[PDB]
């Protein structure tokens, strides 16, 4: 088990996350192949998704851990399959339903995948685990998006065959899955434990970076596409997910004293997405839109490069075995203040604004944790 313990892993993760079709979901429901409504897959699919992934998620997170992460990895390639055998069969709206309950199931065992390294492997290489694995998986999503894009674009084969590929690299995960080895009032054990680990600054720190960074990643993430919406757009996704993935690998090669380097680290990266934001928001002009997918790329590299890092912290700071529940509830939480600001913002009720205007206060909201990064920093330090 020398090498069935990291490389057999990451090998895992970038074979699980290896899908051709996924992104060709919404044209496959629209093609002449699975003839839907166009107002169907807006208010009967992607609704019942957004809300079926927090519905989700909030078991997934207490229950993985006591699973010890095999269960949960196997049911993210189960319900993957699910999703996939339900976009072949089709039939009516409610098989459609079924398939987004399905992806949602399948969007927390993502968590759990990120919790399960850091109990496989002993409390000294937790970094170049995590750093190992994270990249695996943004490969792993990368060559997906190749992979669909070189089959649509180039070799123009159909929405079905590209979905039938994508069921048997899927089938493949769950046959890889399989063969993972299992490592060895609970409601208030968990209360009463996170209540303790609270208190550590390690894994306050990384966890109040995960629920509000995170949400501010999505949101940004969300809003280019809303933006953009082209080669030039999955090629610029592509590049984003590789810098992604070289950024994850650095990370889990990068060694530098924390607890002290840490607060600073996050507040520079943090100003840097915010001045990517800045650019992405403040450039229209018609020969300046590399300049834009450079700034989506960079602030892409410079979000994949901490969460490695936040999660080898999250972990190495934690005094018992249950990093699943961590992750899940910041995961939560994430999407908790996401929708949260959507709701208070984006919406029609609300301070309804243009997508231009929505990246201003967004670069002022990167802008803010930024500069409340820089201040603990500054007020951290000074009391040496
Ligand atoms: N084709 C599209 N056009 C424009 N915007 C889109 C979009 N597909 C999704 N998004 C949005 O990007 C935001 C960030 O996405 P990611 O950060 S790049 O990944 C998200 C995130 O991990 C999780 C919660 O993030 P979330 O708060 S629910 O918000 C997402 C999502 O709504 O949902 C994941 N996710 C992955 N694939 C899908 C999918 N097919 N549908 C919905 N969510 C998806």
């Amino acid at each position: 088990s020398w090498r069935h313990l990291v490389c057999y892993l990451c090998f895992y993760g970038f074979m699980a996350q290896i899908r051709p079709g996924e992104s060709f979901i919404t044209p496959y429901l629209l093609g002449p192949d699975k003839q839907f409504t166009r107002e169907q897959v807006t208010n009967e699919i992607t609704p019942v998704l957004s809300y079926s992934y927090l519905a989700v998620l909030v078991p997934v997170f207490l229950l993985t851990d006591y699973l010890r992460y095999t269960p949960v990895l196997l049911l993210q390639g189960l319900s993957f399959v699910s999703v996939w055998l339900l976009l072949l069969l089709g039939h009516s709206v409610a098989h459609m339903q079924l398939m987004e309950l399905f992806y949602s199931v399948t969007m927390a065992a993502r968590i759990a995948y990120s919790s399960y390294i850091f109990s496989l492997v002993r409390p000294a290489r937790y970094q170049r685990v995590a750093g190992y694995s994270r990249a695996a998986v943004l490969l792993g999503v990368f060559t997906s998006s190749v992979l669909g894009q070189l089959l649509v674009t180039v070799g123009r084969v159909s929405f079905s065959t590209l979905n039938y590929i994508s069921l048997a690299f899927l089938t493949f995960s769950v046959v890889l899955a399989l063969f993972l080895k299992r490592p060895k009032s609970v409601l208030a054990r968990m209360l009463r434990e996170l209540g303790d680990s609270l208190r550590r600054p390690q894994l306050r720190l990384w966890s109040l970076w995960w629920v509000f960074n995170s949400a501010g990643y999505y949101l940004v993430v969300y809003y280019v596409h809303i933006l953009w919406n082209r080669v030039y757009n999955w090629a610029a996704d592509a590049a984003s997910t590789l810098l992604g993935a070289i950024t994850s690998f650095a990370a889990g090669f990068v060694k530098i004293r924390w607890a002290r380097w840490s607060k600073l680290l996050i507040a520079g990266v943090t100003a840097t997405q915010a001045g990517l934001v800045f650019l992405l928001a403040h450039t229209r002009h018609p020969s300046s839109i590399w300049l834009c997918y450079a700034a989506f790329v960079l602030f892409r590299g410079s979000y994949q490069f901490l969460v490695p890092i936040a999660t080898f912290q999250i972990a190495s700071s934690l005094s018992k075995e249950l990093c699943a529940l961590v992750f899940g509830v910041n995961t939560f939480f994430a999407t908790i203040v996401k929708t949260i600001i959507t709701f208070i913002v984006s919406d029609v009720r609300g301070l309804g604004l243009p997508v231009r205007k929505q990246f201003q206060l967004y670069s002022v909201y990167f802008l803010i944790l930024s500069i409340i990064y820089f201040l603990g920093a500054m007020l951290d330090g000074l009391r040496h």
